């Protein structure tokens, strides 16, 4: 716990960021349907409406609020 020092930014989160399977989803979290579930051998479970998939927990959405330099 307090370990989470990652990059996080703001990209496509919800799926694409894994490098893995980057054409079935793109990025609109948080305040919007399906949010991920939990982190499963490195990847993070997520559901999205119906379609299963993986991401890396390197990139998600939550770090927000940051600024671009001024």
């Amino acid at each position: 716990m307090i370990g989470d020092y990652y990059i996080n930014a703001s990209a496509l989160n919800v799926r694409s960021g894994e490098g893995t399977n980057y054409r079935i989803i793109g990025a609109l979290p948080q305040g919007q349907k399906v949010q991920v579930i939990s982190e499963n051998s490195g990847w993070s479970k997520i559901n999205y409406n119906g379609q299963t998939g993986y991401i890396g927990t390197r990139y998600l959405s939550k770090l927000e609020h940051h600024h671009h330099h001024h």
